[PDB]
């Protein structure tokens, strides 16, 4: 539900506040509730292997997190881009069909 | 999140636990598990005035909760059915742009 609701409302509010602040006392807060409510969610759902992935390439060049990992996200999901690869997965259709629909589910969920 | 969260999920398993059950030991607790997210939800949120009014209507003919606010949510819409009535609204232009709005991002947002 607040992952959904986190990415559906920073789409806006981001280039905003990127290009606008202090300007724009309105989008600078909603993006920081944005960034709490996404605290909430990966608080019981646990991270991905780009995440440590990225805690690891800054950790050997210094660079700071947020965007190492964001460097990467892209050919993280088309290493999800799989349509079924039963080569290492394990207990796929228990209750995790697919991801593909997921990001689709996203996708139409955005209007994109 | 969790509000819309629910009231998506619930569409599918209200039919099919009501026409199924137990033979369907899936949207049972489906349901179940919305109406505490609905819980969660209106915990910080209050009720509607349909909700004491229904309290009042269960409570002289002793009709059961959850069915007799049923027969009034309708009407109850539209009531808020409204463009711009500035009869009796207060802050109307202030944090609730309109509520139309937000119903048919409601709408649209099962895809209705």
């Amino acid at each position: 539900g607040q992952a959904l609701q986190a990415l559906k409302m920073l789409k806006e509010y981001l280039p905003s506040s990127y290009a606008n602040g202090a300007k724009d006392p309105i989008a600078r807060e909603k993006v920081h509730n944005a960034a709490t409510i996404a605290g909430i969610a990966f608080a019981n759902a646990f991270l991905g292997v780009c995440h440590s992935m990225a805690h690891k390439i800054g950790a050997e060049f210094h660079l700071p997190h947020g965007l190492a990992n964001a460097l990467l996200i892209a050919n993280v999901v088309r290493y999800n881009a799989n349509d079924n690869p039963t080569k290492q997965t394990a207990f796929s259709q228990y209750d995790r069909p697919q991801a593909r629909r997921r990001y689709a589910e996203v996708a139409d969920h955005l209007g994109l």
